[PDB]
C-alpha cells in the first residue's frame, strides 16, 4: 500500500507534548450500531486521508477512562473513537465485537456527506486499543481480524493468554503493581505468547491497573509510545521507526521489551 505520511518530522519533544500538530473536533455519533456510545475524534487540517482507531474501556468503565487518546491521537492524525459499551458489565470477546463494529460505523460515516468525517478516513488502515477488558478485547479483535494494521492493550485482562496468532503489530503497555490484571497472569504471558508478529511491552514502573488511563502521571511517555506505534505501523512511516521500536530509557519503565520492531 506504500506508506501514508501525514504531519512535521517527529521529534520526542513533539510526540512528548500533549497536543500534536493538528487541530482536533469531536463530535458524539448520534445512532451508534453495535455499541453503546462513541465520540469521534478527527484532525480538521490533516491535509490527507488517516486511519481509524477504536478504543474500549474496561468492566464497568466508561469512555472517561480512555477520553485522553481520542485528542492526543487524533492530534497527530487519525479518526479515533472511544466507545461505550452496552453494557459496562460487557465481557471481552463483546467488548471486540463492538469495537470492530464501531470500526465498521467510522467507515459508514467516512461515506456519508453530512458527517463531519466524510472523506477523511482511508478505511483499509485500521487500529485496536482498550483497557484492561478492552485490551482484552482488542488482543480478540487483532486475533480475529488480521487486516488490522496495529493494536495497543493497555493493562489488558483475559482469561486465556494464548493469542499465538495474531500478526498484527502489537504494544503492549503493562502496569507494574496491578493487583486487578497482574502482569505475570496476563500482560506477560499474553506478551509471549505472539511469535508472528512485530510486538512491544512497556511496563510503567510503580503503576496501579489505571496507569495509562485519562490523569494518568506519565502521558508524555505512554502518548509518545502510543502515537509513535500507530503512525509507524498505521501508516508504514518509518520516520516513526526509532520512537516506536527504541527502549525509551526511562525511569518511569520498569520492564521493556520488544520483538520484530523495524
Ligand atoms: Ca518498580
Amino acid at each position: 500500500g506504500g506508506s501514508h505520511m501525514r504531519g512535521p518530522n517527529p521529534t520526542a519533544a513533539s510526540l512528548e507534548a500533549s497536543a500534536g500538530p493538528f487541530t482536533v473536533r469531536s463530535f458524539t455519533v448520534s445512532r451508534p450500531s453495535g455499541y453503546g456510545a462513541g465520540t469521534v475524534y478527527y484532525p480538521t487540517n490533516a491535509g490527507g486521508t488517516v486511519g481509524a482507531i477504536a478504543i474500549v474501556p474496561g468492566y464497568t468503565a466508561t469512555q472517561s477512562s480512555i477520553k485522553w487518546w481520542g485528542p492526543r491521537l487524533a492530534s497527530h492524525g487519525f479518526v479515533v473513537i472511544t466507545i461505550d459499551t452496552n453494557s459496562t458489565l460487557d465481557q471481552p470477546s463483546s467488548r471486540s465485537d463492538q469495537q470492530m463494529a464501531a470500526l465498521d460505523q467510522l467507515a459508514s460515516l467516512n461515506n456519508d456527506s453530512s458527517s463531519p468525517i466524510y472523506g477523511k478516513v482511508d478505511t483499509s488502515r485500521m487500529g485496536v486499543m482498550g483497557w484492561s477488558m478492552g485490551g482484552g478485547g482488542s488482543l480478540i479483535s487483532a486475533a480475529n481480524n488480521p487486516s488490522l494494521k496495529a493494536a495497543a492493550p493497555m493493562a489488558p485482562w483475559s482469561s486465556s493468554t494464548n493469542f499465538s496468532s495474531v500478526t498484527v503489530p502489537t504494544l503492549i503497555f503493562a502496569c507494574e503493581n496491578d493487583s486487578i490484571a497482574p502482569v505475570n497472569s496476563h500482560a506477560l504471558p499474553i506478551y509471549n505468547s505472539m511469535s508472528r508478529n512485530a510486538k512491544q511491552f512497556l511496563e510503567i514502573n510503580g503503576g496501579s491497573h489505571s496507569c495509562a488511563n485519562s490523569g494518568n502521571s506519565n502521558q508524555a511517555l505512554i502518548g509518545k509510545k502510543g502515537v509513535a506505534w500507530m503512525k509507524r505501523f498505521m501508516d508504514n512511516d518509518t520516520r516513526y521507526s526509532q520512537f516506536a521500536c527504541e527502549n525509551p530509557n526511562s525511569t518511569a519503565v520498569s520492564d521493556f521489551r520488544t520483538a520484530n520492531c523495524s
